């Protein structure tokens, strides 16, 4: 159960303080506009968007000139998550559901009360996370080059923007202190496996964010559980409940582990009671696009985890966000089924 056919995309939650860019660099990496479009340029679901390893090689391309770094995760599932204060139940559900994150921290800022809410539910669950320290563009004289790696552009700038970010980070590792963090900024940390890594992003510009990508998938590959590499049992958690133009009342669902299948018997939670039906259509965005905006999707016979699906099926009108989703399968009673998902 450890080959190419079985290994598993990890899920990476993005956390931080409300603005911090978390949405402006997922929309740089997938091209998008997403922060655009939100009502109040601020995040009020959870979103998903699946990233496969051959979109994060191409965009981790120029810190990895060579191509010897190895990449071995198949992809990689994000979930977006607001910052606002009034969405706590929403950041709380992401981080439950991720492997690693991204902490977005302001440079310009530092360490926020939302920073340090998340820094708790991180703490929590011991989750591996790196630290986007983002809005470097506003370092005052920064001279940009588009999707540049961080320390070609940094080598480039003045004296006085050099020592801006020195002071600034210096500021920030001594909030992460206080916090009980140790943090190094990334190449200089020699102990990857207990220090979190600082890597300086500008989501206006694209810088750092070539080298953000690489630490992420060093914390899949390096930091994570082994056993998370791999895909075992099903695992999967309904987001929403969504009312949508010809499929009828949807799901969407977080995939976290194992394989859904178009027709497969699924047991979850409702109103009433268990609710058991068909998955009609199994859905996903096209790569590198969000669940949470609406776009043709993706009809597909079987989907690896982790992915954010959309599932057509009959009678999922009361069913309950948050709720835990199983398949029944050759050896399953349907009945006793509905009773494992209830407790
Ligand atoms: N100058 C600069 N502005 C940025 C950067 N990243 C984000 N912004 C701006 O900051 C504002 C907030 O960006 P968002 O992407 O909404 O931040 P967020 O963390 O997703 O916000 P919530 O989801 O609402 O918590 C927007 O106006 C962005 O254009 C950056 O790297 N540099
Ligand atoms: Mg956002
Ligand atoms: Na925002």
């Amino acid at each position: 159960h450890m080959n190419k056919d079985n290994l598993r995309s990890p899920i990476c939650c993005i956390l931080g303080h409300v603005d911090t860019g978390k949405t402006k660099l997922l929309d740089k990496i997938r091209q998008t506009n997403v922060q655009e479009g939100e009502a109040g340029g601020i995040t009020q679901q959870i979103g998903a968007t699946y990233f496969p390893v051959e979109a994060i090689k191409q965009k981790t391309a120029v810190v990895n000139k060579d191509g010897k770094f190895e990449f071995k995760v198949p992809g990689l599932l994000i979930i977006d998550t607001p910052g606002h204060e009034s969405f706590s139940n929403l950041r709380s559900r992401g981080s439950s559901l991720c492997n690693i994150a991204i902490l977005v921290v302001d440079i310009m800022h530092g360490l926020e009360p939302q920073t340090i809410e998340s820094l708790r539910l991180l703490r929590e669950r011991k989750t591996p996370f790196v630290v986007a320290l983002n809005k470097i563009d506003r370092l005052y004289g920064w001279k940009k080059i588009e999707n540049n790696g961080f320390r070609e552009s940094f080598a480039l700038q003045n004296k006085a923007v050099q020592n801006e970010f020195r002071n600034r980070l210096d500021q920030v590792k001594l909030q992460f202190a206080e916090q009980g963090f140790n943090s190094e900024l990334f190449y200089e940390n020699k102990n990857f496996a207990r220090y979190v890594s600082l890597v300086p992003t500008s989501a206006h510009t694209g810088e750092g964010i070539p080298d953000m990508l690489k630490l992420i998938v060093q914390l899949c590959q390096e930091r994570m559980a082994s056993s998370l590499m791999y895909l075992s049992e099903l695992q999967a958690t309904v987001l929403e409940v969504k009312a949508i133009e010809g499929f009828g009342v949807t799901i969407d669902v977080i995939l976290s582990n194992g394989i859904l299948r178009e027709g497969d018997r699924i047991v979850l939670c409702g109103l009433e009671g268990p609710i058991k039906t068909n998955i009609r259509a199994l859905l996903t965005p096209a790569p590198m696009r969000e669940l949470r905006i609406k776009g043709q999707y993706i009809h597909h016979k079987e989907v690896k985890a982790a992915q954010g699906v959309k599932i057509s099926a009959p009678g999922l009108e009361g069913a309950i966000a948050g709720s835990r989703l199983l398949v029944v399968g050759p050896d399953d009673d349907e009945e006793e089924l509905e009773e494992e998902v209830e407790s």
